[PDB]
């Protein structure tokens, strides 16, 4: 009570009875859970990327249009269908949906899109060398390799997207035995992890799944590299417009276990209502993310995590602890690669991580991280470098006041490097909105 | 030994935080523990047959649910007659017999205010034949459950009332529902239509969360395995489903449409089964002992007091059981509410009440037939006895193990005062 | 119930915050010690504190073990201080409500490398004059606990050794030290000359940290209220060195000087006291003893399961008393480690038991000499009701409040494994 | 390792007791500030010289003896024995003086308005306003305080059982508090002053306002050169109870040891400083303390959670009237806070607050506001490498605002040294 008295004074009583703050505010996990309220409505945008298989029911530019304004932020192209001809219309057809936006940064919305590859069936199969290189010559942003199993495989991943593919990012699926139990090494050697279940389920019990889901999704928390959960977490909704009280649970259940990202494969590649399963996904995923215990989360990720000499690991935990203290509408930060926006992402802070970057690629990959939200900036530079940071800082103060995520009053941390360059950050401003 | 600290997710139970606890949670780290959550099976055509309903005991149900929304009373009557029949053909081996619990689900109200005049006629129908729970559907507000109450008359004061909560207003009245009840149903089926979908995750967690403070039973219903109507298994949102239930502590799980009218009564029943006792042993027990004694307020209530010592007790030597003589069920309720590891052995002569304690997460009912002792020390000495033994038959127990033994000073409910710590011979 | 005036004495209020910061803020001075004090004060006994006129009015102030000092006086000089000590306790043998036993200690000359030549000749006049505790001199490892040990000959192997570290060499090797000897005496006047005198507190409070991790007792001493030798005040630097040494964590506090050649013995015997029950009313329990039970290892000993279930009922219902059967102090130890805030009544038929276990911080004990019952169960109760109404008479009990009772299962040591929730009748 | 960071890593405090290791040596500068009472064994300058370099930050004169010209004396003195070191601005020491009133004896005193007076015409930092019993006492202090008087600090002295009982009123209007002992163990029972110092700092700690603990913490050491086994474990314990400064009386003003009483305070604080339990108390302090919508105060809680994920050796702030210092040094950061600041008051008064090391910035104004910023930062560092706080690879955060003026603290950098 009164450590929030004077902060429930000047934003309101009902600011604190939006997005779960009581039960955020609670003392203990059990205490947490009984004030959660049905009532307590969602504020922030949603934080969870969707992952959406493209197929014959989510092809055409309108329905693509459809799914980007539903919400979907990777478009995931299963390798284990299809031809190259075929996927390279799905492309071109997502580019084409994604671009009738581009007019403004205020309705731009960047879309990652994902190669999922066909898998074994020993090693490096003669058909995943032939489609890690279509996704490089087509410009894909994420490689989701099957079935691997140990490190050698993410390595022989790596060797077959060349010189070419160095910026690709490749998320590990773990969908057997070997691959649980060779996770470490693993999860060290790639960009991040995907919990494959329809394969998982079938190697090992199905009523040991959960475990293995929750197991990896801590230990990717605890790195601080993106993970997937995926299939069959809105099934049902293949033939039926509303899914069953288990596929709502099992969507709230992954984000609220921690996972980066959430997928459709059926759902939206073949089903009747892709849409309306990315609509569903999006308004779980918010509900959801409102009901995180962030207290004993950010405690624990500050207690788990290793003390580091890193400037830009140092400013991320500084700029998190600063956003909780004041309740922070964002996090603004500049990025090259997407590494500010990921290290800021890791301590899994209620202010949204605006990114802003003139990469198109990093703007796009950025989507794997957790409640990142990524601003392509096409502006030609300044003469004067720190007028050009300034700018792109504006961009996201306009951007962010403009699209809701701020308002006149609203407290924002920015995050800046010193010099020109990926990895100097090490500034973080406390700014108040004017 | 090293392979015991190996098992039943014991790493990740030490460890000193929740994400630790995760990441060390492991797929080969097996559940020794006995299933601790109860399995309530709905009752209809494809599991009425006396041969179907004792492999569905043999599977694990522990509650048969009789949905009174569907078919009539010489229907519900014969149902009754046939999980009886069933249940009676173990009685030959009292020490492996297992009791099965008769609740009514009732019709509900409709467009009405209150309780339905098919409701009192129903409510009478369970008096008559003996049923020990009623799932009151569509529960708004405390007086709904007095007027429960009310219709059971005074034959039916042992009855327990488990209210449904179906809609928006259930939810908002949950504090005086709660109250007044014995425990909460978490009915997803129609909350999901009275409530936008997307909220009822946070409805269930919330009720849970409060049933468990309060120490009375919480049961999670409604489509948990719903593909198994006509597929022989589950998808992967409905595993993670009933773990995710068991997890966020609910004392019963449930079958409806998977029981009564699919293809797998009896696979979606082990699948329940499998799914509970794999959750339970990834409780991260080290948070949650700590959070219900320290939400817990202080008790002058002898029951109480020997409640807590005995759990505090049992998780100090890895005990393998608590065994406690109960009357009413009360002792274990109040055992069961602290989410003890070891398993609560709960030994009684009331047949009712044996049925009844399925509701509590942890509490293996046993039976006891033998007619009193003339000395009352050796009667209770006698069904400890019969506790250790159907414990070591049923693989809770062996020799070597460490017990808690919960007794009271006199006969008769509620003086229960005494534990002790017992090593198995 | 207990009434809002209850709940705000013995600073409850600051035993009820969340967090340690908390705790301290809600420290209030007009929230009276409601509680009989629990940590023992040690006197030494000389010139100033010799006659058995003296000695009566010391044992009313609160003294609990006598010390003698063998570093100097004679024999014959010790012999004369023993016989007034035990002439002074004697003469309350009358009275239920002023009896008290008053343990003997014996505190060596010290080395050299291992024992002295008179060490060998006074702790052989302890065995012989019925010592029941030796404060062991300048102890560096743990050869010189065993040869102690070795002099305390065939008769005395009773006797508990307290080891005093003095030096650096003593702090290094504290942990084998510790796992040989019954106690440790924080020895801080040598100690602030071996070793710089602004690292003292730290030696301290780590050696009172592992004691209570070990469960066994810890004696702060020397300088504790030093200016009281000449003036009838100390100074606001000594009231608050003995409140720390009782929130530090330890079992005794000493008197050297202010006992044995002061001006004001008795007064400094009364400061102690006064102090004492005040620190041990802001000791925060929450915090204690959920780290006592962390840090405390699984124990498949039924004495350490049921103490830790006795505390957990004392602290659920706040118990007035834990009455604990014990004949050699064992069981009361076994609860003391655990800092309950309940008074842990000793009942026993040792005198050197009742004596001894003055050593446990909140033990306060009874000297039972009724002839022994035919049968044994009314023999354990017969005690437990001369614990009840020695607990009524003292001021601990009174009818409606509940007790704690620790028991074992058949006569002898070893055998503690029942915890009883009783009410006050 | 060395300042008790086997213990201070440990998972509960029982475990960081267990751990507390004799052999770990203090590395970490002394953060409790010293005050020393000035008298007739302290009174000449070469005698204040050599309490300076013991480690006095404040000198008090108690205005219940002597007269105004034996203190207008004193402060002389002290002011003289501090400017013999000014050669050197690099390890220059800065001594706040402090006036400790008569107080009101049998509301505001006549001779208390005098004394009050006095102080602000020499000049004083600091106000140990006696026997406060109510927020109106504060509030007639700070009237007779007058118009020049605004800067002053006022501490109030909590002495009988009307001061304890109104804590929270008395706190609000004052700057901080002073937990007087000696009265306060003659109006209230001497066994029950441990709860009152207790209680006070904790409330303190919490409202990020300095407590002082004073009298007989050293007493013996008035007669003899070492003090007694209780003497020690007092002043260890005021320092982990949280108090910013602790004191010394008649141990300074008339006692036969006064730089022996001072080096052994500060000996006990370095050691006990380095025995705080850091994982428990930021903890709770950062629980504790509320949500706040100023950037000086978001600032903070940053920089001092930056500060403990890569041990930096020091939090450089920037201050003016030290309020961005106070803020940092209320999360009680196990970095230094070199406080790099313009003002001589604010340097002198900043010694109230733990673990803010004052520097007094007697440098030339660079032309570019960003370029006299920086130069400021870069004398923080020089300064800290000269007295042995930072070394080349080593970690600083920074903490500077956006634009020049007090109030306006809202950025913090992490700055690898040289
Ligand atoms: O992993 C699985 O096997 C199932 N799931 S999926 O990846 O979402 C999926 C992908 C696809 C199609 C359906 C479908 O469900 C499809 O009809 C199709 C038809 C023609 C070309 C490609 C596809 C194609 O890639
Ligand atoms: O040495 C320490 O550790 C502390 N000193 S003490 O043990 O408290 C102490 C004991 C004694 C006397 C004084 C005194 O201070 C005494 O005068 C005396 C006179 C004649 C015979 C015995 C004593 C005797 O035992
Ligand atoms: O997040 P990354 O990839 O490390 O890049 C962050 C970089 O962006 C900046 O803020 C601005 O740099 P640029 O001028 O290269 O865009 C740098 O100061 C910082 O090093
Ligand atoms: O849990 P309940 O219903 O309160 O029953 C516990 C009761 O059972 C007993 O242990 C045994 O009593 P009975 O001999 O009547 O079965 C009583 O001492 C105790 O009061
Ligand atoms: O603390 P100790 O020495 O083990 O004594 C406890 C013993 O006292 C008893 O409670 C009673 O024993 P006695 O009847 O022999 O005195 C035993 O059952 C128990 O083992
Ligand atoms: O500690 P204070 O009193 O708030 O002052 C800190 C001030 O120091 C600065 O960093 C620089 O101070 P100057 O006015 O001396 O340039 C300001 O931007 C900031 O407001
Ligand atoms: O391979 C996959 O994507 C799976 O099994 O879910
Ligand atoms: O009544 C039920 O079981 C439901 O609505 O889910
Ligand atoms: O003998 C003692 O007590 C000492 O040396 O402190
Ligand atoms: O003036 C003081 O400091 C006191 O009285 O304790
Ligand atoms: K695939
Ligand atoms: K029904
Ligand atoms: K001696
Ligand atoms: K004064
Ligand atoms: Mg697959
Ligand atoms: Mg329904
Ligand atoms: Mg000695
Ligand atoms: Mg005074």
């Amino acid at each position: 009570r009164a450590d929030v008295a004077q902060l429930t004074q000047e934003l309101g009583t009902a600011f604190f009875q939006q997005q779960q703050l009581p039960a955020a505010m609670a003392d203990t996990f059990l205490e947490h859970l009984c004030l959660l309220d049905i009532d307590s409505e969602p504020v922030a945008a949603r934080s969870t990327s969707i992952i959406a298989t493209i197929g014959p029911a989510s092809r055409s530019v309108e329905r693509l249009k459809e799914m980007i304004k539903a919400g979907m932020n990777i478009a995931r192209l299963n390798f284990s269908h299809g031809s190259h001809e075929y996927h390279a219309e799905s492309i071109a057809n997502v580019r084409e949906a994604v671009e009738s936006f581009a007019g403004s940064p205020l309705s731009y919305r960047p879309v990652a899109i994902a190669l999922d590859t066909k898998g074994p069936g020993p090693g490096l199969s003669e058909q995943d060398v032939r489609d890690l290189r279509f996704g490089v010559e087509h410009g894909v942003d994420i490689v989701f390799a099957s079935f691997v199993r140990k490190a050698s495989d993410v390595a022989a991943v790596r060797a077959a997207l060349g010189p070419e593919g160095h910026g690709i990012k490749i998320i590990s699926k773990i969908e057997n035995h070997e691959g649980v139990k060779r996770f470490d090494e693993i999860l060290e050697v790639s960009d991040g992890i995907m919990v494959a279940r329809g394969d998982l389920g079938i190697e090992i019990p199905a009523e040991k799944v959960f475990l293995a889901q929750k197991m990896m999704i801590g230990r990717c928390n605890l790195a601080g590299k993106p993970v997937v959960c995926a299939t069959q977490m809105l099934e049902s909704m293949i033939t039926k417009p509303r899914p069953t009280r288990a596929e709502t649970s099992d969507v709230a259940n992954a984000v609220l276990d921690g996972a980066d990202c959430i997928m459709l494969s059926g759902e939206t590649a073949k089903g009747n209502f892709p849409v309306e399963a990315v609509k569903m996904q999006h308004a779980i995923a918010r509900e959801a993310e409102a009901a995180v215990y962030h207290r004993q989360l950010f405690e624990e990720l500050r207690r788990a995590a290793p003390l580091s000499r890193d400037p830009t690991e140092v400013t991320a935990i500084g700029a998190v602890e600063a956003a909780f203290k004041c309740c922070a509408a964002a996090i603004i930060v500049l990025t090259t690669t997407g590494r500010s926006a990921q290290l800021l992402s890791r301590y899994r802070p209620r202010a949204a991580v605006i990114a802003v970057t003139r990469s198109a690629q990093a703007a796009r990959q950025v989507h794997l991280c957790r409640g990142v939200f990524p601003l392509l900036y096409r502006e030609p530079p300044e003469a004067i470098w720190a007028d050009d940071v300034d700018r792109r800082v504006q961009f996201g103060i306009e951007s962010g006041k403009l699209r809701g995520f701020l308002r006149v009053g609203d407290l924002v941390i920015v995050v800046t490097g010193w010099r020109p360059g990926s990895g100097y950050t090490n500034i973080m401003r406390v700014l108040s909105i004017s």
